């Protein structure tokens, strides 16, 4: 529209195509992202308008609704780079510990706050994890899956990434908790450890039986009420459950003990943003500078 002017076509993602703009009257340059399919559910939109409040500088700020010609298109806060990127860019020699660090702390953060306004993200990847040239690392569309349920293709034929999927979710569970979020940060803290993803599923089932052959088959002991999940079979096949020291090599003993607490089975048990803030593996936590090419 002529309130802007369309940089580059960002991307397209799971609601739709994402544009960089300028802002023509402020000069300020954003996020666009154009919503996906009739006349824009009014309890979307007053869903998404509260996001508008939802303020921290670890969480990427929406700074516009605009539903105008029928049309729904949220203005965001421009960030230069996002983590699945950053990773790529640091495969051969992978991201330092420091800043795998200051990252997920920062996350954590992040999630800290959302998670005590009572707004979950459902649906965390790398690709929307946003980073700048000062250390700092944002959370993008917090919000947005609630009052938009959950899709297999983002707007036009785009497979949906489930390697950072909860189990619960997996297991046809339909109330997902603030630690479904934990769980999709843990995956994530795993793979820039490692340089791999944790759990690259291709579907739902392959998602389901690589999380039982790293962490084991969970049963009622581990995890209680998990025999009468929604999609559970006791057909599933009975993996052993491995060391997280051959899972995240070489991370050492504090990163393998806050990524077991993230990734625990069962979502009472695992460990909250708040309280993952406080583990000892942050104790020399410090904010590098991470070396961006843009
Ligand atoms: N708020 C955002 O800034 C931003 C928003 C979305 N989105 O809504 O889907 C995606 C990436 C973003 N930044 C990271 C970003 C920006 C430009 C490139 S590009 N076009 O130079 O490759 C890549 C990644």
């Amino acid at each position: 529209m002529e309130n802007f002017q369309k940089v580059e076509k960002i991307g397209e993602g799971t609601y739709g195509v994402v544009y960089k703009a300028r802002n023509k009257l402020t000069g300020e340059v954003v996020a666009l992202k154009k919503i996906r399919t009739e006349g824009v559910p009014s309890t979307a939109i007053r869903e998404i308008s509260l996001l508008k409040e939802l303020n921290h500088p670890n969480i990427v700020k929406l700074l516009d609704v605009i539903h105008t010609e029928n049309k729904l298109y949220l203005v965001f806060e421009f960030l230069h780079q996002d983590l699945k990127k950053f990773m790529d860019a640091s495969a051969l020699t992978g991201i330092p510990l420091p800043l795998i660090k200051s990252y997920l702390f920062q996350l954590l953060q992040g999630l800290a706050f959302c998670h005590s306004h009572r707004v979950l993200h459902r649906d965390l990847k790398p690709q929307n994890l946003l980073i700048n040239t000062e250390g700092a690392i944002k959370l993008a569309d917090f919000g947005l899956a609630r009052a938009f349920g959950v899709p297999v293709r983002t707007y036009t034929h785009e497979v949906v990434t489930l390697w950072y999927r909860a189990p619960e979710i997996l297991l046809g569970c339909k109330y997902y908790s603030t630690a479904v979020d934990i769980w999709s940060l843990g995956c994530i803290f795993a793979e820039m450890v490692t340089r791999r993803a944790l759990f690259p599923g291709d579907s739902e089932i392959d998602q389901l039986f690589r999380i039982f052959r790293t962490l084991g088959t969970p049963d009622e002991v581990v995890w209680p009420g998990v025999t009468s999940m929604p999609d559970y079979k006791p057909s599933f096949p009975k993996w052993a459950r491995q060391d997280f020291s051959k899972v995240v090599p070489p991370l050492d003993e504090d990163g393998r003990s806050l990524l077991s607490q993230m990734l625990h089975y069962d979502p009472n048990k695992r460990i909250s943003a708040k309280a993952a803030l406080a583990h000892p593996f942050f104790q020399d936590v410090t904010k590098p500078v991470p070396h961006l090419r843009l």
